[PDB]
């Protein structure tokens, strides 16, 4: 029942990931049992309801807008922005923050791999206008016509801050949490899809 992209089938592929020294591997070679064209469509294609489901799977995300399609479209250099509110129960700072997300397609080749960069800004938190989280999501062909996912994350600073090492550590942990919700939702969508007909 899911969106398709050709080729529907391919041998396992391998992107080369220029992991920098301030980069952290968030998750590596996480299998998603569906073809690469289908997982790219689920996350990034014209029917944005599946990405919205990824966001609402985490019950701390509230006030979630409709996700726009990519501008100008799902092509290299396309991008999109969307926003939601993240509930926090932090000792410090507010009880919720706007989450400002930006995705840009860096590389797209269903015969090889797809790289999307997603940038998250959380301005309402302490030191929050000074940094952004940048995750590179690589999608590539796995074994038996499935998709493997690898995520690399860094924190980009635009001014100096008091909590750099701490916020980098917390942001890395928060992105592993966010990638786990995206993996669970994707595997749930595919598994419910295979249950139909």
């Amino acid at each position: 029942t899911l969106p398709k992209m050709e080729p529907s089938s391919h041998a396992p592929t391998e992107p080369d990931i220029q992991k920098d020294k301030d980069d952290s591997i968030i998750r590596e070679n996480e299998n998603i049992p569906a073809p690469l064209g289908t997982v790219v469509q689920l996350l990034f294609g014209s029917n944005t309801e599946y990405m919205q489901k990824v966001i609402t799977r985490d019950k701390n995300n509230v006030n979630v807008e409709t996700i726009p399609k990519f501008t100008p479209s799902l092509v290299e250099g396309g991008s999109r922005h969307y926003e939601y509110t993240k509930k926090l129960n932090n000792s410090i700072g507010p009880k919720q923050t706007k989450c400002l997300l930006t995705e840009s397609i860096e590389h797209m080749d269903i015969n090889n791999y797809v790289l999307v960069t997603q940038t998250t800004k959380t301005p309402d938190v302490p030191s929050g206008s000074n940094f952004a989280v940048e995750s590179k999501i690589f999608l590539f062909w796995g074994q038996h016509d499935t998709t493997n996912m690898t995520v690399i994350t860094k924190i980009n600073w635009t001014s100096k801050s008091f909590l750099k090492g701490a916020i980098e550590k917390g942001s890395v942990e928060g992105q592993k949490v966010s990638v786990d919700y995206m993996l669970s939702e994707l595997r749930d969508i595919i598994s419910r899809a295979k249950s139909k007909k």
